[PDB]
């Protein structure tokens, strides 16, 4: 027997960051972020709410991933990409992003759910295996 | 304002397996599992709902993890442990589990949210790197 408050507590228990964005032409603005996201990025909610997530790329917007994200956005399809993001203080991390389009039954708008998994250690370790191999 | 439906789809979008347990006398029985959990473990919802999670350790014994889990549990405290678990087919994986007690409790029983993350590949690569550097 599960209720809504419990769903929220599941989303809050999440290690991976979790966000919800709505599409506004070429921008996709944030309408929801969980605590994990804040700890992963260093930004608080009101700092980043209602903006497009590109600010996490910082002065790095020449990634291959971006194009494929936009394509998947248009086709209303889920995708997973690895990008380089930068925290509020400027620290670098490797972000495995998953965007799942879901269509809200309330209005019939499509919202996008993002799951950010920090994979910096995987990156550095397979890189190091590459150097040792 | 984000819907209940968006909350559910957030749980369903999760990479990590996610479960909810209620305290049941002495055990913690499952009242909810997400799909990630089902494919990570190989057991379906109808097979495993409303039982205690101790079935995932398989043929193994209560290490620091089981005891300290049970302890933190009794103590209503968070814990994080890495265990060796087994799928239905008998496949082995390394499960990074995080158990968190939850309470805003309208209800009188206590819930625990468990997050099971597969970290087998990070483990094998770090084994191979450390060993190739040894
Ligand atoms: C829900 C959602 C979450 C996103 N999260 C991130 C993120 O955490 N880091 C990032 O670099 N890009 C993220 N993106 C992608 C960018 O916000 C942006 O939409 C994407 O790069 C599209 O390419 P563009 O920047 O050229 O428009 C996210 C997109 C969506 C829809
Ligand atoms: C919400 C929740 C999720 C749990 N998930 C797992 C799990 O994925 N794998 C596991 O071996 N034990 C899990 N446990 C703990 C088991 O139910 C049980 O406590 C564990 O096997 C330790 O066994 P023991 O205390 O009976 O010795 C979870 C407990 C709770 C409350």
């Amino acid at each position: 027997m599960i209720n809504a408050q419990l769903l929220q507590s599941m989303v809050d228990a999440s290690n991976d960051g979790i966000v919800v964005a709505e599409k506004e032409g070429d921008d996709t603005i944030l309408i929801y972020v969980n605590a994990a996201f804040e700890y992963l990025t260093g930004y608080s909610r009101d700092e980043i709410l209602y903006q497009d997530c590109r600010f996490l790329q910082g002065d790095d917007r020449d990634q291959l991933g971006r194009a494929r994200i936009r394509k998947a956005m248009a086709e209303g399809r889920p995708c997973r990409e690895v990008l380089r993001n930068y925290r509020k203080d400027g620290s670098a991390f490797w972000n495995e992003l998953s965007i799942t389009p879901v269509k809200s039954d309330f209005d019939q708008r499509t919202y996008f759910i993002g799951i950010q998994k920090d994979v910096s250690r995987q990156v550095e370790l397979e890189r190091e295996l590459a150097e040792l191999r």
